[PDB]
DNA sequence: GCCGTGCGCATTCGCCGTGTT
DNA sequence: TTTACGTTGCGCACGGC
RNA sequence: ACACGGCGA
């Protein structure tokens, strides 16, 4: 509907989709950059007033061009109170303590501080600041440095989770308390503290000239450039922060790396990839991949609108003291009550800074929705983030949680229709949790609670129950339209999106490009009797482990017991499950012991209905072990063929130099591969280029390198192995998730989407067709093409070799019958 | 240059907020 | 200016044989 | 670009 012409705004709009609505969209964007700048400022001074200026972006490219300069003249001050013959001011003394670099961030840190903080800014005050500052420092590393390794593992893992200046100062104090070899700290004196800060308050106008003394005992100032220097930055980070919105018109359609989305044509215009460097951006500038710009295109004219009735519920329910749906932050804190009864009642804290936070979201959501509602429909601007997966843009979108998902439905509905309302039951026993069970028990479940459904529809307010299932929002959105077709009949217009998801989409892309039938098989990739749920799978192997006592239960000096402690929380899908989809992605057995005691034991610790761990590590290191054994028992060709990404990362990630004289024969380089549907991506991660330092208290910064080197940046040869196989399977979605929607709009027609990475979802009169869209696509593609032997094309005979051979073969075919999918009722994706 | 003592890294990606009591 | 039990196996490095 | 909480996958 818009070919290369529409350049300039409004105009278009408006003899498009009438000026009123012009209007409003274009409202809308400038709006969006508004509350961004007001988020920005908001910030900007909360942390202004709090002494923490130098944290701001909008110091930062002043800091970086100051600090040099300042351990500059740090140095040479040194060298020359060397060439003194006599005696040393006692700010050399206290001074050598700590590193040079320190020195000098702590100085022009805290120079800053507390002279935008307050107005009482003298040279006294100040430099008694720095003093404390440079002092709280003072080269006491005694277990940062020293070979004291107990910091980086018992120290600093700690130090790095208390939040704030203050109780980092004052739990370090903890640390500091035990012995720790050495001991005693003499104190630099309430005389000296000003002291060393004045020579620092020196030198920094020696060097630097930033601060400034006036002449109205002494008062600090900042030079009229290196203040409005500050103010001129942050008025530009102000406006490149934008808190994105949906549309009230068809999003603009993408015809280039950037412009897409919004309209308005800024100075900072939407990007089509997600990218860190603009040069990764650019590197899609010339780059021919029709087909994607098609999904994005098409997936962003899908128009929606907010679920009325559902906003209703969702509007006051969530207020409510006690809301019936465990999901929900409540409204207020988690009391207090309930080493001293502190000692159950400490996540309280933490656990109430996940509440207020989740509880933020849940209002903007709320805000949105509401502010959208009355709109005959809105839409939402889409991207990518490299690996070529689809994202909404604005913050408010169709994959948000649940209240999220339930407070939208798609605006063009359809007569619903017997098959429509047939994928409805089944949508809503999956809202349910009714989802790991043939279709038919599944509309069983509909048709056999038909009256609870009804009652929720009828006084959703009255009738919970809704909100006692999984996705109680989006359920209760279904137990509406639900009631619809039972007042009106199966001519019932309707537009809930049905969604479709993928059961474990990771492991059957792998097994789809190995033909790996028993992942496969474990993935619902053939037809089956009832669905496969490969964490069942390895619940199930984990429990027989479990169940054996004596046989892998010991003694405690144990197993046994700490099998029966788990056996006694029944473990189920719900763990191991995390552990399950990474493995193939990289995830060790000591992933898991993180992951499990993080998912299950952490979660399931503050809160009562789990505190039979005694002490959770070993208990999760225990639950780690067992999912491992089972897992890897289970995901086979899938690692094998993780494995072999791994090293063609890990070969081209290298830096071959010749054995004999080693120059560089080949140099480090990023892995290239393209996407079926003709969507290139670039994995190069890079060690960060300015080595970083500490500071304990004052926070951490950057620094220009030292040895003249830094022509890239330097890649990081641990994170492209790392990352390569998840990034390439989930580009693999992506794609799957793009050639899907161009597949199901071209061939069958469907003009809305409800799209979630490995999530398919129409309304239910195109319900049918995206089933079997999303199945034809996977199997065409994974057919037509061999992603890995196409990779290995794709580095093979390009930077690769000077020795570089010990590469893994391709990982041989499978027996899976691919076309097998479009028969396979549980794949889904 | 064969196989030993050792510091580092635990899967990836996207993005919002408050930095406190 | 008063919440925070605590943990473990592959690998690339600077290296004396 | 490194840190805390959350949400998403
Ligand atoms: N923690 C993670 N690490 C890496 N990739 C992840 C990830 N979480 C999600 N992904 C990807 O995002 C997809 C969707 O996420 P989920 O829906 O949480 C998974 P699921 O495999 O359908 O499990 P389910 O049976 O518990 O719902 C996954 O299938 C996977 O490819
Ligand atoms: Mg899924
Ligand atoms: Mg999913």
């Amino acid at each position: 509907s818009d070919i290369e012409l529409a350049a300039i705004p409004f105009n278009t709009l408006a003899d498009h989709y009438g000026e009123r609505l012009a209007r409003e969209q274009l409202a809308l964007e400038h709006e969006s950059y508004e509350m961004g700048e007001a988020r920005f400022r908001k910030m900007f001074e909360r942390q202004l007033k709090a002494g923490e200026v130098a944290d701001n972006a909008a110091a930062k490219p002043l800091i970086t061009t100051l600090l040099p300069k300042m351990i500059a003249r740090i140095n040479d001050w040194f060298e020359e109170v060397k060439a003194k013959r006599g005696k040393r001011p006692t700010a050399f003394q206290f001074l050598q303590e700590i590193k040079p670099e320190a020195v000098a961030y702590i100085t022009i840190k805290t120079t800053l501080a507390c002279l935008t903080s307050a107005d009482n800014t003298t040279v006294q005050a100040v430099a008694s600041a720095i003093g404390r500052a440079i002092e709280d420092e003072a080269r006491f590393g005694r277990i940062r440095d020293l070979e004291a390794k107990h910091f980086k593992k018992n120290v600093e893992e700690q130090l790095n989770k208390r939040v704030g200046h203050v109780y980092k100062k004052a739990f370090m104090q903890v640390v500091e308390a035990d012995m720790l070899s050495k001991g005693a700290w003499s104190s630099w004196h309430k005389e000296d503290s000003i002291h060393v800060g004045v020579r620092c308050i020196e030198m920094l106008i020696e060097s630097t000239g930033m601060v400034s003394l006036h002449r109205q005992s002494e008062t600090i100032e900042l030079a009229p450039e290196y203040a409005e220097a500050i103010a001129t930055r942050a008025g530009a980070l102000a406006g490149i922060s934008p808190m994105f919105q949906p549309c009230v018109v068809p999003p603009k359609p993408w015809t280039g790396i950037t412009g897409g989305g919004y309209w308005a044509n800024g100075r900072r215009p939407l990007a089509l990839v997600r990218t860190h460097s603009k040069k990764a951006l650019m590197r899609y500038e010339d780059v021919y991949m029709p087909e994607v710009y098609k999904a994005i295109n098409i997936a962003q004219n899908t128009a929606w609108k907010i679920n009325k009735k559902v906003l209703a519920v969702a509007n006051v329910i969530t207020k409510w003291k006690h809301c019936p749906v465990e999901d929900i932050p409540a409204i207020e804190r988690e009391e207090l009550p309930m080493t001293a009864w502190k000692r159950a009642a400490a996540a309280v804290y933490r656990k109430d800074k996940a509440r207020k936070s989740r509880r933020i979201s849940l209002e903007f959501m709320l805000e949105q929705a509401n502010k959208f509602a009355n709109h005959k429909a809105i839409w939402f601007p889409y991207n990518m983030d490299w690996r070529g997966r689809v994202y909404a843009v604005s913050m408010f979108n169709p994959q948000g949680n649940d209240m999220t998902k339930g407070l939208l439905t798609l605006a063009k509905g359809k007569p619903i229709g017997k098959e429509g309302y047939y994928w409805l039951k089944i949508h809503g026993a999956n809202c349910a949790g009714v989802d790991k069970v043939p279709f038919p028990e599944r509309i069983k479940f509909i048709e056999e609670n038909h009256e609870n459904i009804m009652a929720c529809a009828k006084s959703p307010l009255e009738n919970t129950w809704w909100a006692e299932q999984d996705s109680p929002f989006c359920f209760l959105a279904f137990c509406f339209e639900y009631a619809g077709v039972q007042h009106h009949g199966l001519s019932y217009n309707c537009s809930l999106p049905l969604a479709f998801d993928g059961s474990c989409s990771g492991i059957q892309h792998f097994s789809a490009m190995l033909r790996d039938e028993v992942g496969g098989r474990a993935v619902n990739l053939l037809p089956s009797e009832t669905v496969q749920d490969i964490y069942g799978i390895v619940a199930k192997k984990v429990n027989e482990i479990l169940q054996a006592d004596a046989i892998n239960g010991t003694d405690n000096e144990g197993t046994k017991a700490l099998a029966g402690q788990w056996l006694a929380y029944g473990v189920t899908r719900s763990v191991t499950k995390r552990s399950v989809m990474t493995l193939a992605y990289g995830s060790k057995e000591f992933g898991f012991r993180q992951q499990v005691l993080e998912d299950t034991i952490q979660p399931a610790i503050d809160s009562g209905k789990g505190l039979m761990f005694t002490q959770p590590n070993q208990a999760a290191g225990y639950m780690a072990k067992l999912i491992w054994e089972s897992v890897s028992v289970t995901v086979v060709a899938a690692v094998e063929a993780m494995n072999w990404l791994k090293s063609a990362a890990k070969l081209l990630a290298a830096e071959v130099k010749d054995k004999k004289t080693g120059e560089i024969l080949r140099k480090r380089c990023a892995v290239h591969w393209v996407t079926p549907d003709g969507f290139p991506v670039w994995q190069e991660y890079k060690k960060p280029i300015q080595t970083r330092l500490n500071l304990m208290f004052l926070g951490q910064f950057r620094l220009q390198p030292t040895i003249n080197t830094n022509k890239d940046s330097e890649i990081d040869a641990h994170k492209q192995e790392s990352g390569i196989a998840p990034n390439f399977v989930h580009s693999q979605d992506g794609s799957h998730l793009r050639k899907t929607v161009v597949w199901a709009h071209e061939k069958y027609g469907i003009e809305s989407f409800a799209l979630i990475h490995d999530s398919f979802g129409t309304i239910p009169a195109d319900a049918a067709n995206l089933f079997k869209a999303v199945r034809e696509t996977m199997v065409d593609t994974y057919e037509s093409c061999d992603v890995l032997a196409d990779f290995y094309d794709q580095f093979a005979d390009q930077l690769h070799e000077s020795q570089l051979d010990k590469m893994p073969a391709l990982p041989a075919k499978g027996n899976l019958n691919l076309r097998d999918i479009l028969e396979s009722d549980f794949a889904f994706a």
